[PDB]
Parts: C-alpha cells; sequence; structure tokens
C-alpha cells in the first residue's frame, strides 16, 4: 500500500491511499468516501490520458511518483441507456449522468406523449426520483430503467 497524489483541476491537492492492484473505478470510490465527489462525476487523467475503470493502477503504470489529475465533470458524457416499457418493450435513450431524473421523464413524457403523473422510473427496483441526478442511481451504458404506469380505470 502507497499512496497516490491526486490533484483536481482548479482545487487542492490530495494523497490517496491504493495499491498496485487496485481498479481505476476503486480509486474513485476512494476518491468519493475521502472528499465527497460522486464516482460517476471524477475524470481521471494521468499524462493527459484518461484512465478507464475497469484497468488496474500498475496496468496504467502508476506509482508513487506518478500524478494523477480529477477532474470534476459539471456536465458529463453522453451516455445510452434502455427504458423498458409495461408491454415489455425497451427503447434506447441518450442521457448525461449529471442530468436530473426529471430531464428523463419529460423525454419519456414527449416521446410517449404521456403526462409525468401517469408513470414513474426504477432503476433495479430502486425508484428514482425527479430532482435527484441519474448519477446517483449507478446508471450504465446500456443499463434498462423500468417504466411503471400509474393509468386509470373508469
Amino acid at each position: 500500500a502507497w499512496d497516490l497524489k491526486v490533484k483536481m483541476l482548479g482545487g487542492n491537492d490530495f494523497l490517496v491511499s491504493v495499491t498496485n492492484s487496485m481498479t481505476v473505478s476503486e480509486l474513485k470510490k476512494q476518491i468519493a468516501q475521502k472528499i465527497g465527489v460522486p464516482a460517476f462525476q471524477q475524470r481521471l487523467a494521468h499524462q493527459t490520458a484518461v484512465l478507464q475503470d475497469g484497468l488496474t493502477l500498475s496496468s496504467l503504470g502508476l506509482g508513487p511518483s506518478s500524478t494523477v489529475m480529477l477532474v470534476v465533470q459539471n456536465s458529463s458524457e453522453p451516455l445510452s441507456i434502455l427504458v423498458r416499457n409495461e408491454r415489455g418493450h425497451s427503447n434506447i435513450y441518450e442521457v448525461f449522468l449529471t442530468q436530473t431524473v426529471d430531464t428523463l421523464k419529460k423525454k419519456v413524457s414527449q416521446r410517449e406523449q404521456v403526462h409525468e403523473d401517469q408513470f414513474w422510473l426504477s432503476f433495479e427496483g430502486r425508484p428514482m426520483e425527479d430532482k435527484e441526478l441519474l448519477g446517483e442511481y449507478g446508471l450504465k451504458p446500456q443499463c434498462t430503467v423500468i417504466k411503471h404506469l400509474r393509468l386509470r380505470g373508469g
């Protein structure tokens, strides 16, 4: 276990205790736990090259002398997800994790021409809240969000 120098662009410099066999993804969880920046918002780079979550540190040849740049993304990168409807069909939606759940509901609402109050979204069993950021739900490329109806009888 050795200390990694992480520098936040525009902000402060930090040390994080890491090991060679630590993933970039675990590094982001350590940073999130240390300074409260959600992992989905962290862009890490070494020698100006963005680090990929599944990669091991040593694999990026990082060491005690290495310096990693942290950029906290105010607007993050596009990704695609699947929204599956109550009829069991899925469609592709493009979102950004720094957007609110409400923006995805409006897109669903506009595409299917349904009032936002006739439905709600869940991710892996967790109801999604309008005002929360999509990123707080752990959405990943091509994951599936489920759309639930609150339709009227009568």
